[PDB]
C-alpha cells in the first residue's frame, strides 16, 4: 500500500493510506505574477495534467514522498 500526504500546515501533518488502484501522491498549485495558490496534496491513480500554464503538478509512487 501506499501511504501519501494530503495536508500541511504549521499546526501538524495529515497523511492517509491511498485506496487500492490509487499507487500515485502528487502535490500541486498555482502560481501567477509572484502569488501561489494555497498548495493541495493527495493520492491519485494517474497524474493529473495540468489545466492551465499556471498550474504545476508533481507526482511520485513512494510512501509520503508528496510532502
Amino acid at each position: 500500500m501506499l501511504t501519501c500526504v494530503t495536508s500541511k500546515s504549521i499546526f501538524g501533518i495529515t497523511t492517509e493510506n491511498c485506496p487500492d488502484g490509487q499507487n500515485l501522491c502528487f502535490k500541486k498549485w498555482y502560481y501567477l505574477n509572484h502569488r501561489y495558490s494555497d498548495i493541495t496534496w493527495g493520492c491519485a491513480a494517474t497524474c493529473p495534467k495540468p489545466t492551465n500554464v499556471r498550474e504545476t503538478i508533481h507526482c511520485c509512487e513512494t510512501d509520503k514522498c508528496n510532502e
